[PDB]
């Protein structure tokens, strides 16, 4: 019968810090990681800037000899882990081996080293490809790698649910725990899609912003003079443990995750409903898993992309779950800071849920200058508020209609 | 307590056939579906052949204009579902779309579309990217673009477990309904990574057979003289659906989807353990998630890849968990005929397990000419063997040691 959840770890890489501790103090005093992007010559292309990881130092993590086998997108997601773990205090043994999983996701996976290879073929022939071309750019390898370094024995997988795969990790990995496969899972996601192919295919697209000569007003999420995401890198793990297994070893308890929902939108490939029908249905069963009265929810980390039919549809989907009560709580977007890590974004996100439960502050929305039609929740623009947040709510929405949202709430 | 998941309509393409019916009679027939690959310049690379889906026509399921924007492994996924949920006999409604959801997955993803848009990225720069391009490659558009033509609200995802995807994505949705988070879903996987990449990493890694002059021969599970895995497309859907729902309708039943297992090796990113320690967790995983003991098991669908390695593991793991059981069950692998179609190996054997329990039929292992040391189990050498199936086990291990069973029983 179903058991309680909760975050005894965490771990990040993100364009505000090396760390979560780092990551955050940037969130809560509204700096921006937007910059010019510098490991490539972006000249030909419309969008020449992104939350880039700075400074990342894979020997911290990792024998270069094993590092160089790896894309920039696995590094980021073991980084992350390996943070969440040691941040636990948790001991693997032969005892508890079986029973530790691991759930680390992403949307594109291996893009970089996918491209690099391609280059290798088409220049050259297949004889230059990377013999780890295959287990160096497969989504599943955090998964994989963690449990090889760690001793992981307990359920192994990963998602790739675009944009909401952060969250839809998390969520199934608590569910892991809740029906009995697992007591401990490391969960997340992570992104490292800033390569000719991302930003091209997305810029082809159109889905990005081109304020190439004031990258850190980019991200404008709700603001009217809002274009398009800001593609971002880094990565989120959490350890999602069963209660009283963390109350047996005297875990630290950061929050419990009570609720988690999936819905399908069901309308388009890369829209969202204006209506924000789909979130609406998402937010709904995560709430109803939670046992809550939508009234208890206090914070809301949007999803926010600050693309025009998105930023709307979530104001919609709000206003139609919370009733009057969309007028009390505070939503922000985080990404109007960090941009858009795409299948990372619900993990660092989810980080900054229970981090705003923590220290009961919501993290602003920067650059909401002038709020869109219809926007006249508080988005908690330009500076973090501080304030009661008892539940905590998380929403990811991606590509396909597919739509995560997560239920945090503090722990006593 | 848990909800008991029947199999109520499958969908496949294979290099044996277009759908299930002419796949399995070539299963059955002993045919191999591997050849040399046409329309394509393998000159450079060690590896020539594979199994291809022969005269896959898309404009069966999508317009010219729709398919034009999505990857071969997406139509193929496509293809399968539509053909899975049309076996069913399902009647989608208002009253019952937000209980119906997509779980399909691919190991690899979008390889034939990356190498097409590296082309244009590289000869001509980013403005000739697709604006497809990210949405028609990533792997959860099986999901999305299914539950956007049928109307699916229902738990959207897709798995990514390299060679284990279409296990974990079946037995994943089987929890779904079993826990009562959804009443049907569609499952399994899909793959085309039979582009350069795909035969030019695996050639980098040497995992695959190089029996050029005879392609047909060159899978050879247990044989002591295969070489490596043989790379294959293709794709396989199932309609899993809650017993009383699949009763109410009048639904045909063709098995009880009974145990799902997932065990992680911990132990290397491309090898398994000699001894299968791995893959002898997750099927007892498996057979005490069903309630059974592992006496009640008659027939195994192996992953059987023709890897020197992984063959040797998987008679460890059989005989460790099965004891003086091991020599009375048949455990055949169908990648002898089909080949490896890596995301979507576990769905399209998970069908053929399904079948072996309708048809009690055990299909061969063709060309085990020479058991190698150690292979002296029942491997149904050469022809398919008719018997008593019961229970039937459907094993998939994957780059990471990632490890899936699924236990599929008789339903009278
Ligand atoms: C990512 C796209 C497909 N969807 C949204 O932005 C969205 C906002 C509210 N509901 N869905
Ligand atoms: C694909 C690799 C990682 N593993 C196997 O083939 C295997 C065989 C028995 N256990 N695992």
């Amino acid at each position: 019968s179903r058991r309680r959840v909760v975050i005894t770890g965490m771990g990040m890489l993100s364009p505000l810090g090396l760390d979560v501790p780092s990551s955050w103090e940037g969130i809560l005093a509204g700096r921006s990681g937007i910059a010019p992007i510098e490991h490539m010559d972006l000249s030909a292309y419309s969008t020449r800037f992104g939350g880039s990881v700075k400074g990342f130092n894979v020997e911290e993590y990792l024998s270069a000899k094993e590092a160089r086998k790896l894309d920039l997108f696995i590094q980021y997601g073991l980084a992350a882990s390996f943070q969440a773990v040691r941040d636990s205090g948790l001991e693997v043994t032969d005892a508890n081996r079986e029973r530790i999983g691991v759930s680390m996701g992403s949307g594109i996976g291996g893009l970089t080293n996918i491209e690099n290879n391609c280059r290798s073929l088409f220049e050259q022939g297949p004889r230059r490809i990377s013999p780890f071309f295959v287990p160096g750019s497969i989504i599943n390898m955090v998964s994989g790698f963690l449990s090889i370094h760690l001793g992981l024995q307990g359920p192994n997988y990963a998602l790739t649910t675009a944009q909401t795969t952060g969250t839809h990790s998390i969520g199934m990995a608590a569910r892991n725990i809740a029906y009995g496969e697992a007591d401990v899972m490391v969960a997340g996601g992570s992104e490292m899609a800033a390569c000719g192919l991302g930003l091209g295919g997305f810029g082809a697209a159109r889905a990005l912003s081109t304020r190439n000569d004031e990258p850190t007003r980019a991200s404008r999420p709700w603001d009217r003079d809002r274009d398009g995401f800001v593609l971002s890198d880094g990565s989120g793990a959490l350890v999602l443990e069963e209660l009283e297994h963390a109350r047996a070893r005297g875990a630290r308890i950061y929050a419990e995750l009570v609720g988690f929902g999936m819905s399908g939108d069901a309308f388009h490939m890369t829209a969202p409903p204006e209506d924000g029908a789909g979130a609406a249905r998402c937010m709904k069963n995560a709430l109803r898993d939670a046992g809550l009265d939508p009234r208890q929810v206090d914070y809301i980390n949007a999803h926010g992309t600050s693309t025009p039919a998105g930023d709307i549809a979530e104001i919609a989907a709000v206003k139609s779950v919370f009733g009057e009560h969309a007028h009390a709580l505070s939503m922000s977007s985080t990404k109007s800071m960090t941009g858009h890590l795409l299948g990372a974004a619900g993990a660092v996100e989810a980080i900054f849920s229970v981090l705003a439960l923590r220290d009961q502050v919501a993290p602003p929305t920067i650059n909401l200058d002038n709020p869109d039609e219809g926007c006249d929740l508080d988005l908690v623009a330009h500076e973090a508020k501080p304030r009661k947040i008892d539940v905590a709510l998380s929403n990811s929405f991606g590509f396909g209609g597919t739509n995560g949202t997560l239920v945090f709430r503090r722990f006593a």
